[PDB]
């Protein structure tokens, strides 16, 4: 046997607590569940409604008078509810409960945390424009690339999930966070991680980046981008340095930048492969080395493209060759981080 808490942070939610807790309870008949509900002082009849269903269902009412926000109720959630799988939803019914059998039956068989997804096969997110729709995976693409970690989590930004309680028992977790799916895939302890496809259904981006840039920082990913650009440094110095060595033993300017930028970019693979990756080099070093090539190469067509329509746009030169280096940064970097050192 085993005990569930459905987890479920309210502000607000009124004519919606009778038919959840009906579906909750159908769909989870007979299992050891328990209900905690976390209100931030609503000014809605609930928390009121909670405790008179408590009578009828298993609930445990949180009232929070001094505290605010979505993430940090989970935080509170998981700190009251005794079960040994957490499941986390929306009282909105945006999330469907009858798939919570299909998200425990996942943490039963071996996965550590079971995320219902809106992405992956068998995923749909009904009532939703195209355009709404795109800027959503979008985000999504922009945490999966920035978070090597959850590269192949389509859905990272679910408020819909469940999780065994090892998986948060001594972590802390960001209260400020924006997602707390995506506090727990960071810092969470776990193993397996497996998407349930379910259907969306009817009842702030510097908001997202911030929560980006604090995940970045914490698993170190900041550092690595700042020690990529100290080797980035040196670059410049063994590049223009044997340049103007080249060209005053006779070499033509024209003719010297070309070996020249070729041992800049092996002085940066160098210094690259064992210190600011050397922790998550693979293969061969010859084959790290082609691909670190393809890495600058493929940076500088960035930086080609970017300019040149930034120019058919408008944008002043100076503006559109800045943004064409920085652009060249970034996917060098990227391009690196996932292709030339894959973990
Ligand atoms: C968006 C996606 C989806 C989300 C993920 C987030 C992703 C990680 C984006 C992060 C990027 C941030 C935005 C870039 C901030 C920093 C930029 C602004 C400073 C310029 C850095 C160089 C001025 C240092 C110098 O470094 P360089 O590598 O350029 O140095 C050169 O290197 C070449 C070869 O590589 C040599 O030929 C040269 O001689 C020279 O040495
Ligand atoms: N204690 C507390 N509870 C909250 C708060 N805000 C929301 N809740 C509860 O969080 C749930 C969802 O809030 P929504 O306002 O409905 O969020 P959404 O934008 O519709 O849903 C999006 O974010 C969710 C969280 O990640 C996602 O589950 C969903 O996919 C979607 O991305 C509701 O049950 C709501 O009562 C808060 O500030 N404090
Ligand atoms: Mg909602």
């Amino acid at each position: 046997s085993m005990k569930v808490s459905v987890i479920i942070p309210t502000y607000n939610e009124r004519e919606n607590l009778e038919e959840l807790f009906s579906r909750i309870d159908n769909a989870l008949q007979g299992l050891n569940y328990e209900i905690v509900v976390v209100d931030d002082d609503s000014p809605d009849r609930t928390w009121e409604k909670a405790q008179e269903l408590s009578s009828k269902y298993p609930v445990k009412v949180i009232r929070r008078t001094k505290e605010k926000g979505l993430s940090s109720a989970v935080i509170r959630g998981f700190k009251e509810a005794s079960g040994d799988v957490f499941v986390v939803m929306d009282a909105d019914l945006q999330h469907p409960p009858e798939v919570i059998p299909k998200l425990i039956e996942a943490i039963k068989n071996g996965s550590d945390i079971a995320i219902g997804s809106r992405y992956v096969k068998g995923g749909k997110v009904e009532n939703w424009p195209f355009y709404r729709k795109l800027i959503s995976k979008g985000a999504i693409m922009v945490g999966r690339i920035a978070l090597p970690k959850i590269r192949d989590i389509k859905d990272p930004v679910s408020g819909f999930f469940a999780l065994r309680k090892e998986v948060v028992e001594g972590v802390e977790l960001n209260p400020i966070g924006f997602k707390i799916l995506m506090e727990i895939l960071i810092k969470g302890k776990y193993s397996k991680v497996v998407e349930v496809p379910f259907t969306f259904g009817i009842r702030t981006i510097f908001e997202y980046l911030r929560h980006i840039y604090r995940l970045m920082k914490w698993e170190g990913e900041i550092d690595r981008i700042v020690k990529f650009s100290i080797v980035g440094l040196s670059g410049i110095l063994v590049n223009e340095g044997f340049l103007w060595l080249f060209v005053n033993l006779g070499i033509p300017k024209e003719i010297a930048v070309i070996p020249a930028v070729e041992l800049s970019i092996l002085n940066n693979f160098f210094w690259n492969d064992i210190w600011t990756f050397k922790d998550i080099r693979r293969g061969s070093i010859f084959s790290r080395l082609l691909k670190f090539h393809i890495a600058a190469l493929s940076g500088a067509v960035v930086n080609f493209i970017v300019y040149w329509i930034l120019l058919f746009l408008g944008i002043h030169y100076l503006i559109a060759n800045l943004v064409g280096i920085v652009l060249s940064f970034g996917v060098r970097y990227v391009i690196n981080r996932h292709v030339t050192w894959a973990t």
